[PDB]
């Protein structure tokens, strides 16, 4: 009953600090077996005049089945999400199945991850394209365009594209990177042509997106339709929620 036992997988973001160390914390597991392998929450079924009468359920996306994501929004609604999802999969997901970099011309939102593993390199915060195909450039060497979701081979990784760059087009083209999946910022035309790669918010935090089978993640319909109110996650709850992380892998 995965709608019954929904808290255990997908909870509400700022519930994961309060959570971190239990058995439910790196407990995802590429095996082909864990049909939440990949998969992130990114909001709620709930929304508008309708969220006391309806039965809230997770909303999310699987990394598997697209090579990149395009949250076109206003710039705070935007950022909040994108660390509900990164605080959602480094509770989820251990670093050796999944491994995080941000590309921003905005450091300053982007401290906070300081003390998260998934983005130690064996910090992958870079300021520029230039900088991150550099330190990145083994990790691009030698691999494929995405194929859409047996073993996930891992580490999976997960990149934010936060810096308006026209070098983006040189390391990432319309076939998408095996094992990646970009989260674009920006809004940029080259993210946003795909429709269905497409999360579109309205100033109220609900994101509109071609909607998905829900246990393929097949696209159902070429339209745009409700898609989730967004989970937002501000800056004091993704370095509370670091933190605690951080001080269990010391303890």
């Amino acid at each position: 009953s995965m709608d019954a036992n929904y808290r255990w997988f997908h909870p509400a973001p700022n519930t994961l600090a309060a959570a971190v160390g239990s058995p439910r914390m790196w407990e995802r597991k590429p095996d082909g077996k864990d049909l939440n392998f990949g998969v992130v929450r990114v909001g709620g079924s709930g929304f508008g005049r309708y969220q006391s009468v309806v039965y809230n359920l997770p909303k999310m996306v699987s990394l598997l089945v697209e090579p990149w994501y395009a949250l076109v929004g206003e710039r705070e609604q935007v950022l909040g999400l994108m660390r509900a999802i990164i605080c959602q999969l480094a509770f989820s997901h251990g670093p050796d199945h999944v491994q995080m970099i941000v590309v921003s011309s905005d450091l300053d939102q982007w401290d906070w991850v300081k003390w998260l593993p998934h983005f130690g390199d064996s910090r992958m915060v870079y300021t520029s394209v230039r900088e991150f195909a550099a330190e990145q450039a083994e990790l691009f060497a030698g691999r494929g365009s995405f194929t859409p979701r047996a073993q996930t081979p891992t580490p999976h990784t997960v990149i934010i594209a936060d810096v308006d760059d026209p070098q983006w087009e040189y390391v990432i083209s319309a076939e998408g990177v095996d094992g990646v999946t970009f989260f674009d910022l920006t809004g940029s035309s080259m993210w946003t042509d795909i429709p269905e790669r497409k999360l579109q918010f309205d100033k109220t935090g609900v994101i509109e997106a071609l909607p998905r089978d829900r246990d393929t993640w097949m696209v159902i319909d070429d339209k745009a339709w409700f898609f989730a109110l967004t989970d937002q996650v501000s800056i004091a709850e993704a370095e509370e929620f670091a933190q605690k992380l951080a001080q269990w892998r010391l303890a």
